[PDB]
């Protein structure tokens, strides 16, 4: 069950918040170890992400009942002395993001039948949430550095403070925002599947959604993207460390799916569950490739 910690075992676990991970909505992540030896990640209180003792109960209740395989689970909580705090489980191997084109991907490449059970599982957490009892849960950032990775590869959606359950500003992330916001002033579960769609292009391209480095009719994933897998020419997007280690079928499955999550307006975009089933189809005919 979940752990209330006071402030002083949150100094011994991080030692003095030496180790920083990094930010968030929430506030700075830091790395810490639990008397029993977990390793944990350590979320502070962000001063604009944070009000007082009853929002953060709120907040707390709806943490602690989402439970499901591919969601990083909160393993417990601090509010003493004005600092409130998140503990959560240490994803050894990081997140989607750096095995794609991080430092891990230049010792290593992520395999296509990784990649694809990895997309599966991450669709599995986002369709839990968007079909939660009582009320939908929207994450509202999805993106693939909130996408981590355990010890076997399996993939855990983290980082729940911009969550809500179902004022016009900045919001996501560049590159996976619903292009339809600023006409709607709402995220939805539609604006989650956009984002989503961003997320399979970059599990597919190994590439991230945003690069002014690259020449300017590849600065944007979706962009590049979109007319190749619209004129039949899959190949010319895939990553090419994974090229020919894929079943022609199980990605054009895939690009399929991300250019329907992408549609430019939101009645067109599949569901989560509708998404899970088609991945689900994809790793099928990727296993039996045989």
């Amino acid at each position: 069950s979940i752990q209330a910690f006071t402030l002083e075992y949150i100094e011994v676990a991080t030692e003095r918040y030496k180790t920083l991970i990094g930010e968030g909505g929430f506030g700075s992540v830091y790395r810490g170890t639990l008397n029993d030896g977990q390793e944990v990640a350590v979320k502070v209180r962000s001063a604009t992400s944070t009000q007082g003792t009853r929002e953060f109960d709120n907040e707390l209740n709806l943490l602690s009942a989402i439970q499901h395989e591919n969601l990083v689970p909160l393993l417990g909580y601090c509010n003493e002395s004005d600092q409130q705090i998140l503990v959560y489980p240490f994803m050894s191997n990081g997140s989607l993001q750096d095995r794609l084109y991080g430092e891990p991907a230049k010792r290593k490449i992520l395999d296509w039948p990784t990649r694809l059970s990895i997309a599966l599982g991450a669709a599995r957490g986002l369709a839990y949430l968007h079909t939660f009892p009582g009320r939908s849960v929207i994450h509202r950032d999805i993106k693939s550095s909130n996408i981590l990775l355990d010890h076997s590869m399996c993939a855990k959606v983290a980082n729940f403070g911009f969550s809500k359950y179902a004022s016009l500003e900045v919001r996501g992330t560049a590159g996976y925002l619903d292009p339809e916001y600023y006409k709607t002033q709402q995220l939805s579960e539609k604006s989650d599947v956009f984002s989503f769609g961003v997320v399979l292009l970059e599990i597919v391209s190994g590439r991230e959604p945003l690069n002014i480095k690259r020449p300017r009719t590849e600065w944007s994933l979706v962009e590049w993207a979109t007319p190749y897998i619209r004129g039949s020419k899959v190949d010319e997007i895939v990553d090419p460390g994974i090229k020919g280690g894929y079943h022609a079928e199980a990605m054009w499955r895939v690009v399929e799916v991300a250019l329907q999550c992408l549609e430019p307006f939101s009645t067109y975009r599949p569901s989560m569950v509708a998404i899970v089933r088609e991945l689900e189809d994809a790793l099928i005919i990727e296993n039996n490739a045989s």
